[PDB]
């Protein structure tokens, strides 16, 4: 069923729960192959009669450190690759928003940028109190164009959304729950157990009621689709600008950027 | 003025406050007459020159347990009745959203389903810290189509909205106020006193200023009217499916549903 | 010479392209006719000024603004041509700020009321003193809350909290404002300006197009409620020639109002 | 039921068609009672199970010449009256957009201002080739705030809408059909027969299919409700300005207005 | 394309894919074709050998609409009805979300379920003597399978309501006059014209074309919730009495007697 | 007043009509100065108390041939220039949509791309029967991002919008009026006389009524602001692609493009 997504791990759980695991170098960074697979996996899951609920997590004590340096290098260096990556970033968000089956995220450690999209667009997000949530874009040197403009104002309100998206100050899981960015917060060691119970309970519930409830609520995000697409275009116009070269170098060299 | 709404209690307060009380068996369950009366009372109130403010509450330590089993039976069992009940559900929400006079809710004990609609669409909602707020639909086996999709994302943010609407985990009044679902939280024995003070202050205030302020704010909900109507359609298509028959049987038999 | 057309405002260069914009007038920085016009019209000039990267806006001393001056309110009520002029200024204060690409950081101490509050809360990052006093006062004065709240409060604090404060006119401390999402962050009064200064300087040293394009994209959410804002403003201004505002004002200028 | 609307003539037709006739002095001028009755009749029709379709027309060879001197002068000269009339103007539009039963208009001769609203918001509008369709507002000296901003762009497109609304050039029934403002155009003596056949065919069709089709389509107008309401406020702020006094004078005295 | 057995795929020149609806009985859409039409579009969008789709019926018919087999299942079986509904939803949404351009070549009848594809095509080439009929209200269900996402933005609301409510046949010539289709030619020039247009797109600047149509399609996406409301209402109609009579009347080639 | 706009001619007409004339080489091509001047002139006009209405036209037998080859070369060749030009393109559309004073366009000869923006976003557009209206972007090799996505669907409906925007087939002024793209069409020799009459009539009319009518109608375009900005970003991502290089070379060498 999932042969077309070789960078992703697909592990059956109980009662139609599918465990989807992000397992890659650099605390589950999202590189070119994973970026494509994450974009295009959701429609396949929605048509799979043996899956009722997706439970998504990173391998180990990390959800994702964000786009890999290889992903960013490809985007900066090649026009065709940049547009392909853009199409994938667009479709990750829209395919998730258009997925009728529910998604529960189990967020431990870092959850950044391209991986954070999945963590936060999950229907129910379970965050470690000590998770480290960072959108990351403005610190890298590009606009926050990969999901935040479709949802953050309707998660945390505009004042908190602007504070964290503009500054890229780290948000703990506990603080994320406090302001509404995530559904619930528990101790790190209880994140997977808690997310698993929630996923199993949805999987044994009334399926169309559940799916139709989340589909209806998702119209709120769909109404900000054009807003999201504008943000994405502006992010991608940034990848040929000078700031991102410094932002990326600063990341690679473990130092502060000097824009 | 209101002999045409026999299931509701109408009690004048001071300064143009109208007390509207839901008083029925099963902790103020909503049967066929009450469901009809709650839909259609609002336009009559808005045209009544002796009413300035509505203060809505249940009798005793309960707002409402929601639709009665017999109301649900009609929704499942009769084509014309189902459409009638759907139109009433539609118009409860839209007549409230289109009401220029302010409504204050005094929420004690359970507030569920069809009765929760009024509690939460009230302009100012006063919740007991120990109220029990439950949308209830997905546990019954139908989509949450009777109000939540017009408002919950804009009350609590999407992550909290999805958590409670999909799982139907009970929300206390205290937690509801923390996440923004209700306006204010006080101890159970202070709910009606607090609500009465707030209602009387509105009734003695500048009427057009108050009404025009809430009307303008209500544009936000009106923009999600189509979203709401889609949710309502999916809920009511659910009354034609197998899950609700199990969910209703389970509620009657005081046992877990086995979907 | 750049800002000579705005005589009521103080323009003081900070570090790294930060412009300090200071509201300094008698009566805890009350806003008179010149200042109301200058606050409306300054923003496009700032956006085109290549030497400004970030605006840090504050009142002089322990106040952001106490409200509109006697003279401003008197022209609003007493003269048709002047009233429409003031309405245009009120409209464009909100819309020019929502259309501003450069970031604005507000440092809110003491009272924040009227056009000053508009600026304080539409700032991209709002830093509130724990003991700031935030008041939307309109309905208490006898007019609709038409000067900004309808473009933003539901998407800051959710509808239940927005209706509560806008309909009751209860004072919101800076501490409570931060608890409910109205402002970005809260610190002790003596830390407000240092905190706001750090935040402003950090934005000014960051990746400029990334920051500006992020906030621009987020501001589409407020732009979508433009018509709702303009409805609220029209209703406020229809109120200015009604009997209620005479009593609400007469009362303020002289106890409970007797509407 | 219908006794509460004394200015309106209600005449049953065949198959559940209700004829609603506007019959008053000055080619069916709308006076204060008629303006109120037209606003408030629609919800009563929707609840009457003996009515399936409304066929609305003027008496004789005129739909309506628009507001009577009394109605216009009240709006200029009295605060309370102006607000009442504004409420009615608002609710004529919104109650029609929210009506599930179909309305067919039979438009002969003049259709102006306040009675034009019903003619054009009818689901099916049958225009005499020689009807004279005049929004009229800018020529009276006030904004076109009584319906056109909820619908004209989605009838004729924006360039045609602005042309006729800004200039107030008369639109013939024939030209109205050419550009899409009305559904069909026939000779004057065929208008009532054609409208009657269409109304009777709707009345004999599949009722919920028809009602739900038009309800769904009406969501498009509802999404421009806030745009409509801001137009309405601007119109009503104009009734306090100097131009309308000259506009009313010029209308009554068959001279070109000299603004 | 092996997964879409009911569709004919004929490669053309320059990356034009001809997609032909070919079934016995004027290309009625049966169960298999209804599923295939829903799900084919995302596969086309990912196929690097296809640049443009030219969609047509076999012979002098685009499609007579849903087959009797298809309507019977929809009426007769809950699980089937929900499946068919999902397909009806996804036909529209997958077409609206397709980046590659679609040219329709419309000859003879274009009805209901096959009319969806004809009119949601980016460029629609209609025979002057095509017969365009939405068909739903005459069958006895709401027009819920596409028209509410687009007709008001094609022909304006007055023409949209006229044809959707009455189901009067619209010729291709009149359809072009009112803006429902892009262009009109004689029957024998339809396929040549459509082919020339498709090849010109296929030889054009690809991303420019795709991004132009994608951007324009945001207008339809904004009415997604309106479309989904219409679809639910249609599907609630399929278990009502009217459709049984409409279907019977079509079989027997007599007028329906609904009321 | 207008010292800041050197590429534009500003000539007083009668009664507060300002004649704004585009006069430059190559049939009024838009170079870098004129591109910035056209973007930024509108807010200055709105504040100029001596101007009531703008009448915009080209010098001689052309409105504008659109962007000059130097303007397009800078967009392709320089990152900082490209971003500047994008800002100007954005602000031309938004500043025009946000202008309260009415604009009448007198369209003779070609009106293409960047010059076509002003011609079609004018409130009243008067087209020569033999004007040549060409959006032109897809033929150049970039998306139609400079205005069409904010308005064409609401002018001509989606079928006609897609036809002309995807193909870049020329549209005559006569055909443009038939489909609703422009307000009115007269023969070439009558364009300036007709536009002058209309502009003078507006300038002698009820000023606030006129301005508030067009402002309210412009909310329809504002609601598609995000859609417009998306299209603009996609156009500008096009300028670093291979197609536009070929499209520009094709134009220069007066030949067909070979993408
Ligand atoms: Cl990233």
């Amino acid at each position: 069923t999932y042969q077309d997504f070789p960078s992703l791990r697909f592990e059956p759980g109980e009662h139609g729960v599918l465990n989807l695991v992000l397992d890659s170098p650099g605390l589950n960074s999202v590189g070119p192959q994973m970026h494509r697979d994450l974009a295009d996996v959701w429609p396949v899951i929605d048509r799979d009669p043996d899956v009722r609920v997706v439970l998504v997590r990173g391998e180990g004590k990390a959800f994702s450190s964000g786009g890999s340096f290889e992903l960013i290098d490809e985007t900066i260096g090649d026009y065709e690759g940049r547009i392909r990556i853009m199409r994938e970033a667009r479709d990750l968000v829209l395919n998730l928003v258009n997925l009728d089956k529910p998604v529960v995220s189990a967020i431990r450690g870092p959850a950044v940028g391209a991986g954070l999209v999945v963590a936060l667009l999950a229907d129910i997000s379970v965050a470690s109190a000590t998770a480290k949530i960072i959108d990351g874009h403005t610190k890298l040197g590009v606009a926050a164009g990969d999901h935040a403009a479709i949802c953050w104002p309707l998660l945390v309100g505009m004042a908190k959304a602007k504070y964290y998206l503009l500054t890229c100050e780290t948000l703990s899981g506990e603080e994320a729950e406090r302001i509404g960015l995530v559904s619930t917060c528990v101790d790190d060691d209880e994140v997977l157990p808690t997310a698993t119970r929630l996923a199993e309970n949805l999987a044994q519930g009334a399926q169309n009621a559940i799916r139709w409830t989340k589909r209806s609520l998702n119209h709120w995000y769909r109404m900000f689709g054009p807003t999201f697409e504008t943000s994405l275009g502006l992010e991608f116009l940034g990848f040929t600008g000078p700031d991102v070269q410094e932002g990326l170098a600063a990341h690679r060299q473990k130092r502060p950027a000097r824009f």
